[PDB]
DNA sequence: GGCACAGGTTCAGAGCAGGCGTTCCGTTC
DNA sequence: GAACGGAACGCCTGCTCTGAACCTGTGCC
């Protein structure tokens, strides 16, 4: 997770700064394929939530949860790749979204499985791999933005 | 009908202040 | 003029300040 977190940073600040030289021409098609391959894989190619029940004691469950972490935190950076990339077009958006509802999906799973236990389990809330900056920007972009242009995407 | 957060409570430790213990001078017969 | 009560500097007791954690009670799902 953090891994990508580096990357998608060091590789935006490139883009951004140091061209104004083959690993990054590729690595753009890399996470492309790898978001592609992320939207319509659905928790059974990660063996997730029925072949597991996230059991804190057994060897299996408490891999689960590390799995899963890992795999909400590769969401959390590919969202903001996918936001980063476009001028607000809506294919990536509509990504983001079913990256999101997956996301969404293995943090109220863990709720079912936080539920039953006492609640000593405050590793849900391990932080987001979005930056500051990124948020800042997004919420800028989500309240005070009237642009035509953007808002077939925002809405 | 159960779980989570709050709030109370309690204990452990540590730190510090004051009162009594020793020693002397004032006051009242 | 003397004696017994008021008075000052140091060490120990205990009490308080504070934090941290457990646990239990209530309200909402």
């Amino acid at each position: 997770d953090y891994l990508l977190c580096c990357i998608q940073h060091c590789l935006a600040w490139y883009k951004n700064t140091v061209i104004p030289e083959a690993f990054y021409e590729d690595l753009d098609d890399i996470l492309e394929s790898i978001t592609n391959r992320m939207i319509k894989s659905e928790l059974e190619d990660f063996e997730l939530d029925k072949s597991a029940d996230f059991s804190q004691s057994t060897s299996i469950g408490i891999k689960n949860n590390i799995s899963a972490f890992l795999v909400m935190g590769v969401c959390e950076v590919l969202i903001e790749y996918n936001f980063s990339i476009s001028s607000f077009s809506k294919n990536r958006f509509e990504d983001i979204l079913s990256l999101f509802m997956c996301y969404k999906k293995l943090s109220d799973i863990l709720n079912e499985k936080a539920g039953k236990a006492k609640t000593k389990m405050a590793n849900k809330t391990s932080d987001s791999l979005l930056s500051m900056k990124f948020v800042s920007s997004l919420l800028t972009a989500l309240f005070r933005d009237s642009i035509q242009s953007h808002q077939e995407s925002l809405s």
